[PDB]
C-alpha cells in the first residue's frame, strides 16, 4: 500500500543499457520519470515543503509561490494537490505547453513571463505577486538547501543500494544544480574514488565557458543571472556539454533502442555519458546517468 | 540489494504497480484503493499484455528475429507493443485510421513503430492489415481481442499483486472494459482465491453493449466495444453486475482525482472510479475494501 501518491516519490528504477554500444563500460539510467510527477523535482518539492511545514512556515491557507522552468512547478502542484495547498507558479512562456497543462491538471494557477528574459524574469514577477498575498511561502529552489539535500538523502542512497556500492561514474544534467550537487556529494562521501560530472547545454555553456545563450534542452541551463547557490562546482571532475540537436537525437536513440522515453535533458545527459564512456572505453566502469524526466511531455 | 530497483531493461519495470488509498475524496465509509497501471513504463496496463503476448509467441516459435509484429490498434496496446519491440529488436507495424491523435501516433513512432494510416471505419484498417500480411514473408498478429494471453497476464500478475498488497482482504474489484481482458483475467483469479468477492466491469453509458445490447459514440478512450461484438477474451460469467459511466462524469472524476488526490489517471480511470464511488455510496459504511484499476496515466489526454 501507499497512503497517498507522496509515498510513491523516489525509489526509482535504475536500468541497464543493453542495445546501445556502451564501449566496454556498463551504463545504467536512473529513471526519475517514474516519480508520480514524472520528474526528479517531486523529491525537492516534497522536501522543501515538508521542512517548511516542520519549521512553521506553512499554514493551510498559506499560498505557495515559486518560479520554475516547469518540473519543479509540476512536483509542487502534485504535492499541493495531496496536501490541499494553494500553489501559484510563475514560469516562462517558452517551455513545453505540456508543463502548463500538467500543473493546471493538479489545480495550480500559472502566471506567465517572457521566456526570452529567462528565469530571472520569473523571479522578478514573483516579487510583484508577493505584494498581493497576505500569507505566502516561496520554496526558492535556486537557494533552498532542501533541493540538494533531498538528493543527498534519497537519490544517492538509492544509487548506492541498487548497485551495492559499485559506482565509478555519475553524470547528471544541471539547471539549479541541485540533483547533480546533492547526489554527487553523498556519492563522494561513500565512494572516495567516484567521478561525478555535470552536464550543461553547449549553447549555454556558463560553467565551461562563462556565458549563457538560448538553447532547447528544457530544464537545463542557468538563466537566473548567475550560478545558482545550490550548485557546488567543487564536485565536478569536469564539465560536459551537449548540443541541442544531439540531445534530441539521443533522446530518440534511447526510445528506439532501449524503450526508455526520457526528456530532452535525458538525451543530453546520456549523450554526454556515452561520449565519456567512448573516451574511457573497455574499463569495465559502472556509469550512472540521471534521467531527470520522462519524454511524454515533449512529443 | 534485495529491496532495490536495479532492472535489466524496461521490461523488468512492467507490473508490480502500487495500490494507493483514497483519502481526500469522500468514499462513504468504505476504503477505495486505486491500482495505478500508469506506473508501468509504457504508462498503461497494456504493457502487461504486450509482454505476455510477445513472450508466449517467442516461446511458441511464432516470432523469429525477422518476424514483423502487426496489430490494428489506435490505443495503449500499440504503445505497449512498441516499447516491448524496441527492447527486443522486433519490427512492429501498427495499422490505424487517418483520423487518430498525433499524441498516440508520436508515442508509438518514438519507439520506432511503423504507423500505417488508413481512412476513418475499422473495416478499412482490416483490409490494410490483410494487405500487409500478404506483403510480409513472416508475421505475427497479437490480436488483443482474441489472445488469451491478454486475460492470462492479469490472472497471473495483476490479481496476485492485489491479493498480496491487501493481504487477501478484498471485497470488491471494479475495472473498465475494452477488450475485457483486465477485468476478466483479474476477476477470475480473485474469485478462485476469494469466493465472496464481487467483481464488476464498467462500460461507457453511451455505448452500453453489455448492459443494453447496442453501440454508441463515447469519449472514454480505451473503453467500449464495437459491433463487431463482445471480444472473445471478455468473460461475462464473472460480472456480478455491469456498471456504467457517462462521458461528462468520467472527465469530471478524472479532474477530481488529480485536484484532490494528485492522481493523474486517464479518462477510463475517471469512469471506473466514478462507477466505484457510486457503488461505494450504495454500500456506505460497510468498511468494504474496494479496488479500482486505473488503466493508464492521464498525461496523454491533456
Ligand atoms: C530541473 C531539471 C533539470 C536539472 O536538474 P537540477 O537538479 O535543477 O539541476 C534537468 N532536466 C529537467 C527536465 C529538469 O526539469
Ligand atoms: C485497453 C484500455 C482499457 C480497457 O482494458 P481491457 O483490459 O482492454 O478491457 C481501459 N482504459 C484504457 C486507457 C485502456 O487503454
Ligand atoms: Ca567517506
Ligand atoms: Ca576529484
Ligand atoms: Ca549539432
Ligand atoms: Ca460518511
Ligand atoms: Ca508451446
Ligand atoms: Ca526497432
Ligand atoms: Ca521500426
Amino acid at each position: 500500500l501507499a497512503n497517498s501518491v507522496i509515498d510513491l516519490i523516489g525509489n526509482t528504477p535504475l536500468v541497464k543499457i543493453n542495445n546501445i554500444d556502451t564501449f566496454g563500460n556498463e551504463i545504467y539510467v536512473k529513471l526519475e520519470g517514474s516519480n508520480p510527477g514524472r520528474s526528479t523535482k517531486d523529491r525537492i518539492a516534497l522536501k522543501m515543503i515538508e521542512e517548511a511545514e516542520k519549521e512553521g512556515l506553512i499554514d493551510k491557507d498559506t499560498v505557495i509561490i515559486e518560479a520554475t522552468s516547469g518540473n519543479t512547478g509540476i512536483g509542487l502542484a502534485m504535492i499541493c494537490a495531496v496536501k490541499n495547498y494553494k500553489l501559484k507558479i510563475v514560469m516562462p512562456d517558452t517551455m513545453s505547453i505540456e508543463r502548463i497543462q500538467l500543473m493546471r491538471a493538479y489545480g495550480t494557477e500559472v502566471i506567465l513571463t517572457d521566456g526570452s528574459l529567462g528565469m530571472k524574469a520569473c523571479l522578478e514577477k514573483l516579487e510583484e505577486l508577493k505584494k498581493n498575498e497576505k500569507k505566502y511561502f516561496v520554496p526558492n529552489q535556486f537557494t533552498n538547501v532542501n533541493n540538494p539535500k533531498a538528493h543527498y538523502e534519497t537519490t544517492a542512497e538509492e544509487i548506492l543500494k541498487d548497485l551495492n556500492n559499485k559506482v565509478d561514474v555519475f553524470i547528471c544534467g544541471t539547471g539549479t544544480g541541485g540533483s547533480f550537487s546533492g547526489t554527487a556529494k553523498k556519492l563522494k562521501e561513500k565512494l572516495p574514488n567516484i567521478k561525478t560530472f555535470p552536464v550543461e547545454p553547449a549553447s549555454s555553456p556558463l560553467l565551461s565557458k562563462g556565458y549563457i545563450g538560448p538553447h532547447k534542452i528544457q530544464g537545463m541551463g542557468m538563466s537566473i543571472g548567475g550560478i545558482p547557490a545550490v550548485y557546488d562546482g567543487s564536485l565536478a571532475d569536469d564539465i560536459l556539454v551537449c548540443e541541442d540537436d544531439d540531445a534530441f537525437e539521443m533522446m530518440r536513440e534511447l526510445s528506439f533502442k532501449e524503450g526508455i522515453l526520457g526528456g530532452i535533458s535525458t538525451g543530453a545527459t546520456f549523450k554526454a555519458a556515452l561520449d565519456y564512456s567512448k573516451e574511457n572505453a573497455d574499463k569495465g566502469l559502472k556509469i550512472v546517468v540521471l534521467s531527470t524526466d520522462s519524454g511524454e511531455k515533449y512529443l
